């Protein structure tokens, strides 16, 4: 089982906290969105675009059971991952750990256009807390830990972790 999972909206930190947790734990990183490109060489989009979210999702929830097997590192979870009945399921006795941040400030860590398809140009701020209305209550139903990293810095939300973990 993985050392941690972590859940939580886009820019709450899950590549960039599980990257420093990782390093710090002598362990490796698998984010499910890249062992989704990986898998099927196709990016996020084309496959989205193409075959759409239920398939999508369903390539998703198999991605993550196989990960929650046989990655024994940090497992960070794409974020629409907890939407899947399946997934939740799979995550039942997982140490799964949320991080949780703001609106204001997580729609402030996204504006990188690092590629945040559910987060368009278009009044961001808007859609951004719609989409935490909509996955908020699953992340803290599938969370063992929950961790504020509103006004921590990424060393100390890892800090913060390793000491609970
Ligand atoms: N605790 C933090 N404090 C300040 N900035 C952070 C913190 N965590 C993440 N960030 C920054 O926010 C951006 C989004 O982080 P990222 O890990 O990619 O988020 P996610 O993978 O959840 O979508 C990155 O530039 C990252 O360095
Ligand atoms: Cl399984
Ligand atoms: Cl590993
Ligand atoms: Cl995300
Ligand atoms: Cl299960
Ligand atoms: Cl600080
Ligand atoms: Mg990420």
């Amino acid at each position: 089982a993985p050392k941690a999972v972590l859940v939580g909206l886009p820019g709450s930190g899950k590549s960039t906290i599980g990257r420093r947790l990782a390093k710090a734990l002598g362990v490796g990183l698998l984010d499910t969105d890249v062992a989704i490109e990986q898998r099927t060489g196709r990016s996020i989009a084309d496959i989205f675009a193409t075959d759409g979210e239920q398939e999508f999702r369903r390539i998703e929830e198999d991605v993550v059971r196989a990960a929650l097997a046989d990655h024994d590192g940090v497992l960070s979870l794409g974020g629409g991952a907890v939407t899947s009945p399946g997934v939740r399921a799979a995550l039942a006795g997982h140490t799964v750990v949320y991080l949780e941040i703001s609106a204001a400030e997580g729609v402030r860590r996204t504006g990188g256009n690092t590629v945040r398809p559910l987060l368009a140009g278009p009044d961001r701020a808007e859609k951004y807390r719609a989409l935490m209305a909509k996955r908020a209550p699953l992340y803290r139903r599938v969370a063992t830990m929950r961790v504020d990293t509103n006004r921590r810095n990424p060393g100390a939300v890892v800090r913060h972790i390793l000491s609970r973990l």
